[PDB]
């Protein structure tokens, strides 16, 4: 898998943001994890983690998996960097996401996220307390 460059449109929710990508405005729904909807339990958290972490990182990355770079909605689905730290692993850690959608051939990334979870659990952080 290989880190591509792009630039903050703008932050959306927990696991949705806009970047521009090949010069294309598009949101990217990121792999593997589900956040609450805003008006939900930690929702707002989880929005306001994903809305700081992509505002304050000098450079965003988008990493495609080996599978559908789409999903039926027209969301990129990716894992996605703020100077070099995984938004998708950082949400799970700190217990405002979960593991989930883990389809075969999109999954590289299942286990480290996987490891994530348990800690987080662990420390019953946040959705986990
Ligand atoms: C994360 C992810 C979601 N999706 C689709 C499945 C879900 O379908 P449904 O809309 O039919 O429930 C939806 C969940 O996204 P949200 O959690 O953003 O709603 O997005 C994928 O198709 N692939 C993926 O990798
Ligand atoms: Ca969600």
């Amino acid at each position: 898998l290989h880190k591509e460059p792009a630039t903050l449109i703008k932050a959306i929710d927990g696991d949705t943001v806009k970047l521009m990508y090949k010069g294309q405005p598009m949101t990217f729904r990121l792999l593997l994890v589900d956040t609450p909807e805003f008006n939900e339990k930690y929702g707002p958290e989880a929005s306001a983690f994903t809305k700081k972490m992509v505002e304050n990182a000098k450079k965003i990355e988008v990493e495609f998996d080996k599978g559908q770079r789409t999903d039926k909605y027209g969301r990129g689905l990716a894992y996605i960097y703020a100077d070099g730290k995984m938004v998708n692993e950082a949400l799970v850690r700190q217990g405002l996401a979960k593991v989930a959608y883990v389809y075969k051939g999109n999954n590289t990334h299942e286990q480290l996220l996987r490891k994530a979870e348990a800690q987080s659990k662990k420390e019953k952080l946040n959705i986990w307390s």
